[PDB]
């Protein structure tokens, strides 16, 4: 550990981990795109640099937290000669093929490259409960974990530099697909006259009582069989239809369950009927 | 502990009748096929050839029909006949036409209570096992105790569509979440990981969910979207990062394009800076 590390990127997330690793003892050098003056880092010992090339010369372990991939390669592809042995830990969130193929591109120029989907936002940096997915070379992330974990908790996903990326982006499909459904349903009840603290303890309820759903159906989905045993995807189309209706009635926009109902209409389409309304599955696939 | 008439004897109505039968009450049932109800004779509940029959012997009528056209098509021939009578509707539909089927009611000098069931018929006579039930108070308490014969009740206010209502929206949450766990775990599998894998992480976000809920709650019911916490320009790049992802596995784009096309909407009506919750403005709207 050699308490010596860059950061580029100071945005919220960026500032937090320097933050952390300055309380640390850590010499933190850092620089991002528009220049920010960072004064309250810097009052804390940050080291501001003029440009990306003294940031990536500073230090052989470099974080990044970006808005995307695309602008790690604006900033770093006209400095590519300067790339050899440095470690770059990639904390940006992006898809996993962009992560795979950035491994890749940093392994042609003599950089070693690590992925993490940080699932906290910035106040849960330097929280032990807080978790970090990290994929990528298993010898590179074992030689700075420790830095690592002064950030937050690690779950090491694999050697495939796309896993951290999968892991976060699965789990943001289900966080947004399901809040928007919090607040559609939200918007039929404020029509009909009731408040979300009314809602609430129904919403919570619902929302508590999914996991059981997918513990019960997971080992069925792994053996790839969807029999109509304890329900029927016919049955559901049913259920859904009455809940497109609802909304209708309520004068809300019918573009979400209207989709839901357009996946069930195909489920059924294809000869599902009678089998489990986990054959939907095969639709998305 | 007493007397009641089910109307409608699909698997529901039986399951009710059984345990009505178990408990002693005295049990008439009608049905448009004669033959669905043997069982139950056998057992001793009274089969009468006529829904006027079947009106004539109890006050309390459960009505386990399969739509509220049912409803409609048995009693309006003998709409003369209904004074006096509290019909309690279980099928499922909309909060409105409960409402209008309880006016009809009125008009005719019966009343109505609506009924949501939670669980399927193998959870009928379980203490565990709730109802909604909304409509007149008064009238609701004085059959509760013959309504709880069957499941637990959830009482949730005067206006008959409040037990579709709750029912429904409640369903909204549950196959959208649902799908996108199906959405979810598509991509997961192309990319060589097992429900199995997913399962912790699958857990573990649908249970902070309840969370967010209860956060957000007080601001949305002070019309209040600040950026405080979340800002809606940083929701739709993460959408966008979704949307992206699921085309790279050659998952069906469907579900998380009608999410971006949310956020979408949102943005473009001005809300850069203010919390994704302000796209209850896009839902209300439209
Ligand atoms: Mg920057």
């Amino acid at each position: 550990n050699r308490k010596s590390v860059t950061v580029i990127g100071l945005g919220p997330m960026g500032q937090a981990m320097a933050d952390v690793f300055l309380e640390y003892g850590y010499s933190v050098t850092v620089w991002n795109r528009t220049s920010s003056k960072a004064d309250q880092l810097v009052a804390k010992g940050a080291i501001r640099v003029s440009t990306v090339n003294e940031a990536l010369a500073a230090n052989e372990l470099v974080i990044l937290s970006l808005t995307d991939y695309n602008v790690m390669y604006s900033i770093l592809e006209p400095v590519s000669e300067n790339l050899f042995g440095k470690v770059l830990v990639n904390l940006s969130s992006d898809t996993p093929e962009k992560a795979r193929k950035a491994a890749k591109w940093l392994e042609d120029r003599g950089a070693r490259h690590i992925t993490g989907g940080v699932q906290v936002p910035p106040s849960g940096i330097g929280k032990s409960e807080s978790y970090t997915y990290y994929s990528g070379d298993r010898v590179v992330f074992e030689a700075h974990r420790e830095t690592l974990e002064v950030l937050t908790s690690s779950d090491y996903r694999g050697e495939d530099p796309g896993l951290a990326m999968l892991y976060y982006q699965i789990q943001m499909d289900i966080f947004w697909t399901a809040m928007l459904s919090y607040l559609h349903a939200l918007a039929i009840a404020n029509a009909n006259g009731i408040t979300a603290e009314q809602f609430l303890p129904y919403a919570s309820a619902m929302m508590s009582s999914l996991p059981k759903f997918v513990e019960f159906y997971t080992p069925r989905l792994d053996e790839g069989e969807h029999p109509g045993d304890v329900d029927r995807l016919a049955m559901g189309l049913a259920s859904v239809e009455h809940v497109v209706h609802t909304t209708q009635e309520a004068g809300i926009d019918i573009a979400l369950p209207a989709t839901v109902l357009e996946v069930f209409r195909r489920g059924m389409k294809t000869g599902h009927a009678s089998d489990s309304f986990t054959s939907l599955i095969e639709i998305f696939k």
